[PDB]
């Protein structure tokens, strides 16, 4: 742990612990290729269990970089295309809103308007069906971001049925298992409850609860060592075997639309580096211009993904072109601007 890489980290995040009230926090650095650990504070207050590089965080919606990166190993492998129509693998989808949707712009949240959230009352695939059957879009296809569960969470859905495999199954199998993050889980065993920490929500301890589409949108729980190895693999994704999972690293970092100053991936966020700290709401509808042909992954970038759920806060960013990397995970869900802060002032220090 070089002496540079301690006091950056310590110096960042004790007064963001304090002035946050965070209960618990883990952070890895990712440093010319290597990975450094700190913990913080509590992962169950009231059996003061602490934090350890071995406590189980929930994503929240950094799990999406996992089913942008599952849907591009299932391209890869050709099973499905981004540019096929979402009926082709849903059929029963008759209402004609969906004709001109393609499995593109859910992945990037480009649909004409899905809705962030799935309703509580949609628990089954016919309630499903019948949710995205009535919805009605307020925008063509293509012309507008709204960030949404409906959206990027239908397309994980979709992009594993070619495989026969179940969601979780696909993503174990052809993520999880390849890339050797064996504490990263859709569903938290039994065997490894003692290490799930509390979220915690105006002082409760509470846990995400199921719905529709969770695990594509917003289900994974991960140690920080397995999210030090996702940031690895997503920095240098030719160190990767597997050549279909390889390439789909490489596209869900392909800049599909740009808005502002973001270019908008399949999970993945990016920004150009040198970045803007200041650069990087319940609705925000933004205006998208086409990436005519997507650009390809670009080494010089600021990548990024930010995930809450009601008591757990993430945050992971790293620059492939400086072999440089942070995650960010903490068991409250505290404001994305301070997540962000705090991030740039430990990779520009480090830079
Ligand atoms: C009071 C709250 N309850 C929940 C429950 C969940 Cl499941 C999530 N996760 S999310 O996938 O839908 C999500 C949505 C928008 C932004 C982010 Cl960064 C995110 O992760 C967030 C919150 S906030």
């Amino acid at each position: 742990a070089p002496q540079q890489i301690n006091d950056i980290v310590h110096r960042t995040i004790t007064p963001l612990i304090e002035q946050q009230k965070i209960p618990g926090m883990a952070v890895a650095v990712i440093y010319q290729g290597k990975p450094y650990y700190f913990t913080w504070g509590y992962a169950d207050i009231a059996k003061k269990q602490p934090v350890t590089q071995q406590t189980l965080f929930e994503l929240g919606s950094v799990s999406k970089t996992f089913t942008g990166v599952l849907g591009g190993d299932a391209i890869a492998r050709g099973e499905i295309k981004l540019s096929d129509p979402t009926t082709k693998y849903w059929p029963e989808l008759t209402a004609k809103q969906w004709n001109g949707i393609t499995l593109l712009h859910l992945a990037t949240y480009t649909a004409g308007g899905l809705p962030l959230q799935v309703p509580d009352e949609v628990k089954s695939s016919s309630d499903l069906l019948r949710f995205y059957q009535n919805w009605q879009p307020a925008w063509a296809p293509g012309t507008q971001r709204l960030y949404a569960n409906s959206s990027i969470g239908l397309f994980g859905a979709l992009a594993v049925k070619p495989s026969g495999l179940s969601f979780e199954q696909a993503m174990q199998t052809r993520v999880f298992q390849p890339l050797k993050l064996n504490h990263t889980w859709i569903n938290v065993p039994p065997a490894e409850e003692k290490n799930y920490a509390w979220g915690y929500r105006e002082g409760k301890a509470v846990h995400v609860s199921p719905g529709a589409l969770d695990a594509e949108a917003y289900g994974v729980k991960s140690t920080i060592e397995d999210m030090a190895r996702w940031v690895q693999s997503n920095l240098k994704p030719l160190d990767i075997n597997e050549k279909t999972l390889q390439q789909g690293i490489q596209l869900a970092q392909s800049r599909y639309w740009q808005t502002g100053d973001m270019y908008q991936g399949l999970g993945w966020e990016m920004l150009d580096w040198p970045v803007n700290p200041d650069s990087i709401i319940a609705l925000a509808a933004r205006p998208v211009k086409a990436i005519t042909p997507p650009t390809p992954a670009v080494r010089a970038s600021w990548v990024h993904k930010t995930g809450a759920t009601g008591g757990f806060g993430s945050y992971v960013a790293f620059i492939p072109e400086k072999e440089l990397g942070i995650v960010m995970l903490a068991n409250k869900n505290y404001p994305n601007p301070a997540r962000v802060d705090a991030a740039w002032q430990i990779l520009n220090a480090l830079q």
